[PDB]
């Protein structure tokens, strides 16, 4: 057989992926690494399936890097029991991930871009509970609710691309749950290219308007070690 471990071959594809017979070009490209990451088990990377109040001094969510290029970062997010990744976007990055335990919510959404032949300014009328100060309605943005499935490692990986999915939201339903994420580019929030934080207005595909909050006070996700394979 000679291969290298699955979690190795997903680094060398997505290396590919986002950087004589005519190798692959994207499209080919992004289908394989989807392939290899849908045989991705949880006990591949040595991840034991987790279960089961947390203290105010202990992370909601931990990370474990795997590996990171100036292509592609690689790695596992693990949320404990009731926790949930606010909604974020990725500003002009492809991304996928993979379940490897537990079950999780995604809610992907997208902010209206007249690229795409859709016609975003808010109605003054409009109203919201809790309302909005005047910084907050200048700063509203329309947006559409594409999907809200609940996804566990039985399921797909979910992709996502600069313009569709781009926002989502990830919430750990009943008990804790974790999930393999590819990110190109990586983020950067040193060069403009940060993480940002969303929250829809409350006054099916359905059009809504997104509003971008910080960071909330509470959520914070940590490092913690890798257990699996180590790459190159
Ligand atoms: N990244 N933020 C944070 N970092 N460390 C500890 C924290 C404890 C409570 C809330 C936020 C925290
Ligand atoms: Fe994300």
């Amino acid at each position: 057989d000679n291969m290298a471990s699955l979690i190795q071959r997903i680094a060398r594809q997505a290396s590919l992926t986002f950087r004589a017979p005519m190798q692959p070009g994207f499209p080919e490209n992004l289908s394989k690494l989807k392939s290899l990451l849908t045989q991705l088990r949880a006990e591949d990377l040595n991840i034991a399936p987790r279960k089961a109040p947390l203290p105010p001094n202990l992370p909601p969510v931990t990370y474990m890097h795997i590996y990171e290029t100036d292509g592609f970062s690689l790695g596992v997010f693990l949320l404990k029991s009731g926790t949930s990744i606010p909604l974020h976007d990725h500003p002009g990055m492809h991304g996928m991930l993979k379940v490897l335990y537990g079950t999780v919510r995604i809610s992907c959404m997208d902010k209206l871009d007249a690229g795409g032949g859709q016609r975003p300014a808010l109605p003054p009328e409009q109203q919201f509970e809790p309302p909005l100060q005047p910084r907050e309605r200048e700063a509203v943005r329309p947006g559409v609710l594409r999907s809200r499935a609940e996804y566990t490692e039985a399921s797909g990986p979910c992709i996502l691309t600069p313009h569709r999915d781009n926002l989502h939201q990830i919430d750990a339903v009943e008990g804790p749950a974790a999930f393999l994420d590819i990110l190109a580019p990586p983020y950067d929030p040193d060069d403009g290219r940060d993480c940002h934080y969303y929250r829809v207005l409350e006054p099916l595909p359905r059009e809504v308007w997104l509003l971008e909050t910080p960071q909330a006070d509470d959520f914070w996700c940590e490092g913690e070690p890798y257990p699996g394979p180590k790459v190159f």
